[PDB]
């Protein structure tokens, strides 16, 4: 257990509060504001590095529990639990290859990991033993988002949104399922009013009632949305589109505004307690954009920014780029430090209680400790 509990929301965000491990330091990559409640004095000095070969979907990465244990999947079928000092705590194998997702930490020590084996794994966080699995009709294309009652929402590659009850195979596991029109590119996120949001590469944006699985409203665009959106207190969805614009939709489906990214959207989003939203672009920039759609600042890198940015309690923003640099910037967009590595930084950063920053590439998991 950690000092303070994990919250999905600050005053300016509007995600649906789900049954996540409130005692963990970072129990989920997305479906939360991505503004850490922790500060960090990390100055860019590498604490350690491990070889974690991965191809994470939409910037998936590690999770950290209350004890500081770092859980991360590798594309060799392994789910590894690391102690804070880099030594292995346990390892479970034969869990799925090709693609990597985030091991989401639910209540009662359960890790929820969807597997390319077309299974949803219930894994004990303490030992790494598989409690049971739920079969999926297709390969999963998203992390597991957890509802208030523990329902798990994932998208599958055969064009479905699945609502799975967090129960043993002794009962029916399907709360509902929704056949989507096209390949899901925007993974399910959930808003305070109970709406689930997703989108497909047939250019359809869905607002789905997460209680019944019925479509509230939908919109088509000229191009497809990609990544995990963020939601503000008013229920407005901010989502990056491959046509080069960040869209903002109100909860009723009205277009609040758009902002041009000078390139295809390349990362999922973050929202701070002042209502600013952050997104990376294929143009190489990491944008900070106000709630009214005005650009606060733009940090330039030499490659597409695919890591979903992370904000700490002091307003510093951490991310990585396809120029193979890990970046830390202050709340005004000025560089604090950088770190050159051998592979593209694509696995979104995570912050531990003591300010240790974990971030990953295609080959390595990195750890930047305190100063």
């Amino acid at each position: 257990a950690a000092e303070t509990v994990f919250k999905q929301n600050h005053a300016a965000s509007g995600f649906l509060a789900g049954r996540y491990d409130a005692q963990a330091m970072s129990p989920t990559m997305f479906n939360w504001s991505r503004e850490s409640r922790f500060t960090s004095t990390a100055d860019g000095a590498l604490k350690w590095e491990k070889n974690v070969p991965a191809t994470p979907q939409n910037g998936a990465g590690a999770a950290v529990d209350g004890d500081g244990t770092v859980f991360i999947q590798s594309k060799d079928g392994k789910l590894t639990a690391y102690h804070p000092d880099g030594t292995v705590k346990w390892v479970t194998e034969n869990l799925g290859t090709t693609y990597t997702l985030t091991p989401v930490l639910g209540t009662n020590g359960v890790i929820y990991l969807p597997s390319h084996d077309k299974k949803l794994y219930f894994i004990d966080k303490e030992t790494g033993n598989i409690l049971w699995s739920v079969p999926l009709s297709g390969a999963p294309s998203s992390d597991a988002a957890i509802g208030p009652d523990g329902t798990l929402y994932v998208s599958t590659l055969d064009n479905y949104i699945y609502a799975i009850k967090p129960t043993s195979p002794s009962t029916g596991t399907q709360k509902w399922k929704f056949k989507t029109n096209g390949v899901v590119g925007s993974a399910p996120v959930l808003a305070s009013n109970g709406t689930l949001y997703t989108a497909t590469y047939n250019n359809i944006f869905y607002a789905i009632n997460s209680g019944t699985g019925q479509v509230k409203w939908s919109k088509t665009t000229s191009n497809g949305f990609k990544g995990y959106p963020v939601i503000d207190r008013d229920g407005t969805v901010y989502a990056g589109n491959q046509d080069g614009n960040l869209y903002a939709y109100t909860s009723t489906g009205a277009v609040k505004w758009t902002f041009p990214l000078n390139g295809f959207s390349s990362s999922s989003l973050a929202i701070d307690h002042n209502g600013n939203v952050y997104i990376g672009s294929g143009s190489g920039e990491l944008f900070s954009i106000s709630k009214t759609g005005n650009m606060n600042w733009s940090f330039y890198t030499d490659g597409p920014v695919r890591t979903a940015p992370l904000i700490d309690a002091d307003g510093n923003v951490y991310f990585g780029s396809d120029d193979k640099n890990v970046y830390a910037v202050d709340a005004d967009g000025n560089e604090k430090w950088r770190y050159q590595t051998d592979s593209n930084v694509i696995s979104s950063p995570v912050l531990a209680e003591d300010g240790t920053l974990y971030v990953g590439t295609y080959t390595k998991l990195l750890a930047f400790g305190a100063k």
